[PDB]
Order: structure tokens, then C-alpha cells, then sequence
């Protein structure tokens, strides 16, 4: 999987990116790599953000589906029609499959002014699809139309410009250290996982765990942040704060409505566990603060509060090789080869714990 390994790339908080090709000839575009959809959706005009765009009129391999779709979410809209054409990723494997492609003709904050993609490849399942489930998303028609085993795994590396590797079909290992440890996929919409355990440098907040997963808990490559259901969020917050008060800071800092700025050890680190693979087994990752402050002398508070659940984004996803095991309905985690640390303190996956109830743990 060696010409698979650095084969992404994106400037920071603007998300990472995969070279593709789309259409007869191929037309080379860069799109953003997001477990949090699951539309292949790409820009078709010349929007005055983009390098470049899909030209329907030089594909001969194009199929109208000759319907529209409209996808608003919480921070944009993108608008589109839909249809087919023969899709393949240069430095992914060797084939070519034919794909449902949105052509998108009208958005809103959607592309991003100074960024270097035009396209988004929604990697999540069918049921979050628009307009409906039965718009096989990307990956599904990879595997159906070719022997590309059913997974895929993303070491996403961080810093400007990020770079990581998606190893479409496989593991690789020298992107990890360690064993990986194995979450359940509760079900199979977003990539939904159960945590069952919050620990700030060690303490326990003790909360009951349905708040951690309220309404949901996902892994998402699409989201920055590391988001905390609002509850959740305040009792976190509230302990970082007992924990640094070696120093005071802004409110606003806290709601990442402020930055703070210097010219590490003060501030502790983050611990979720995990729903393991057999009953009363957890395991937990652990992050930190070089995770959870991002550069902007000046940082931002990367942890925010949320009402749609909790997302594991790019602050948890930088510390580890994340493997997106659909044939087995499961994610796993490993300590990322590629991952920034102390020589103190370090990212790790450690396993495996007693934990009893783990069930009541995930929201109906
Ligand atoms: C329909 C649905 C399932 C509710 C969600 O559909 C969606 C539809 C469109 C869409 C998304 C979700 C997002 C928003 O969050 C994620 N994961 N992708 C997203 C993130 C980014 C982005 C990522 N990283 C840094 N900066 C920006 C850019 C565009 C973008 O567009």
C-alpha cells in the first residue's frame, strides 16, 4: 500500500484533501475527505474560489440521472444534479469504478475562499445520503464493482499545510505503533461509536455516559474540533479550568469566541473510553493539549459544544491511525506513527478496561 502512504493533503481547519479523477478523459480534481457524509459531490462552474471544476460537456462516459438534489447543513447549503461517470484516485488502487457524482451549480459557504478543493467525497453510509438511501454512495460502489476489501483507514498527521495518508483497502502498518483497539459501529448511518467513559488527567467527570453520546457520538474527518454535547462540554470545560488554574483566561476563549496568547504542562490531558468488542471490555484513547489547542504566540480552544452529539474530528483523529472497518462493522485506534508530542506526555491507546452497563451508555 506504499503509493497509498502521503497521498493527502490540506491547509489548516480547511480539511483533507484527495486527488481524483472523474470523467473520459480523466479531469484531475482535489476533494476533501469526509466521514461525515456520504455524497460524492463536485463543483461544476467556475466559482470565482475554484482552481478548478467538473466539465460534464468533455466526458463521454457521462449519464444524466436527470434529477436534482439540495443539501443544506449546519454551517452551508450545496445544490446540485445528479449523475454518473467513471471515477478513480491516482495514488489509490489501481481501478476504476463508475460513481454517483452530484455536479453541484449553486452553494453557499460551502467552498472556501483560498483553499485548494472543489469537491467532497462523503465516505459515511447510504441512509445520510441525499436525497435518499438508495443514492449508493461512493465507497459502496467501489467495493460492489470491484475486489477492493471493505475498509478503509485515514492517518490524518496535521501540520500550513497538513498532509496524511487514506489507504483505501487495507492497513498499513507502518502508520501505527501498537495494537489497534476496536470500537463497535453502533449502526451504520454516520460512522456511530458508544463512549462510556470521560477521564480529564485521570478524574473521572462522572457523569451519567448517556450524556456522552447525546443524541450520538461520531468519528468524522470533516469537523475540526473535537465537539462535546453541551452538557458534556460544560463539565469538561469546568475541570480544564480547575486543572489550569495555574493561569485565568477569557470566557469567550472557552466558547472559542476569543483567542489566548504566549510568546504546555498546565493544561491536562483528555482520556474517552471506548466500547470494546466483547461485553464489560472497554479501552480508551487518550490526547493532548498539542491536539486540543490549535495554532492560529496564539491558540484556539479546539474543544466546543455541541447539539447534534458528540464528533470526534480532527483534534481526536490527529493523535491516531483510525481504521474504518466497514466489513466488520467496527473502527479502530491505534497511536499514530506520525503524531505530535512532548517527550513527557504522548497520545496513546490503551486497553483493555473493566466497564459495566456499556449499553446504557449509547441514547434511543
Ligand atoms: C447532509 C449531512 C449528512 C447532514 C451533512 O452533509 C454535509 C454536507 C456538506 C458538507 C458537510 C456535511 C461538512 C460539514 O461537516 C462534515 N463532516 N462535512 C463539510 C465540512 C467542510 C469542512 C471540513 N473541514 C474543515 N472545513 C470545512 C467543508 C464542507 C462541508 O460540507
Amino acid at each position: 500500500f506504499v503509493e497509498m502512504v502521503d497521498n493527502l493533503r490540506g491547509k489548516s481547519g480547511q480539511g483533507y484533501y484527495v486527488e481524483m479523477t472523474v470523467g473520459s478523459p480523466p479531469q484531475t480534481l482535489n476533494i476533501l475527505v469526509d466521514t461525515g457524509s456520504s455524497n460524492f459531490a463536485v463543483g461544476a462552474a467556475p466559482h470565482p474560489f475554484l482552481h478548478r471544476y467538473y466539465q460534464r460537456q468533455l466526458s463521454s462516459t457521462y449519464r444524466d440521472l436527470r434529477k436534482g438534489v439540495y443539501v443544506p447543513y449546519t454551517q452551508g447549503k450545496w445544490e446540485g444534479e445528479l449523475g454518473t461517470d467513471l471515477v478513480s484516485i491516482p495514488h489509490g488502487p489501481n481501478v476504476t469504478v463508475r460513481a454517483n457524482i452530484a455536479a453541484i451549480t449553486e452553494s453557499d459557504k460551502f467552498f472556501i475562499n483560498g483553499s485548494n478543493w472543489e469537491g467532497i467525497l462523503g465516505l459515511a453510509y447510504a441512509e445520510i445520503a441525499r436525497p435518499d438511501d438508495s443514492l449508493e454512495p461512493f465507497f459502496d460502489s467501489l467495493v460492489k464493482q470491484t475486489h477492493v476489501p471493505n475498509l478503509f483507514s485515514l492517518q490524518l498527521c496535521g501540520a500550513a499545510s497538513v498532509g496524511g495518508s487514506m489507504i483505501i483497502g487495507g492497513i498499513d502498518h507502518s502508520l501505527y505503533t501498537g495494537s489497534l483497539w476496536y470500537t463497535p459501529i453502533r449502526r451504520e448511518w454516520y460512522y456511530e461509536v458508544i463512549i462510556v467513559r470521560v477521564e480529564i488527567n485521570g478524574q473521572d467527570l462522572k457523569m451519567d455516559c448517556k450524556e456522552y453520546n447525546y443524541d450520538k457520538s461520531i468519528v468524522d474527518s470533516g469537523t475540526t474540533n473535537l465537539r462535546l454535547p453541551k452538557k458534556v462540554f460544560e463539565a469538561a470545560v469546568k475541570s480544564i479550568k480547575a486543572a489550569s488554574s495555574t493561569e485565568k483566561f477569557p470566557d469567550g476563549f472557552w466558547l472559542g469566541e476569543q483567542l489566548v496568547c504566549w510568546q504546555w504542562n498546565i493544561f491536562p490531558v483528555i482520556s474517552l473510553y471506548l466500547m470494546g468488542e466483547v461485553t464489560n471490555q472497554s479501552f480508551r484513547i487518550t490526547i493532548l493539549p498539542q491536539q486540543y489547542l490549535r495554532p492560529v504566540d496564539c491558540y484556539k480552544f479546539a474543544i466546543s459544544q455541541s447539539s447534534t452529539g458528540t464528533v470526534m474530528g480532527a483534534v481526536i483523529m490527529e493523535g491516531f491511525y483510525v481504521v474504518f472497518d466497514r466489513a466488520r462493522k467496527r473502527i479502530g485506534f491505534a497511536v499514530s506513527a506520525c503524531h505530535v508530542h512532548d517527550e513527557f506526555r504522548t497520545a496513546a491507546v490503551e486497553g483493555p478496561f473493566v466497564t459495566l452497563d456499556m449499553e446504557d451508555c449509547g441514547y434511543n
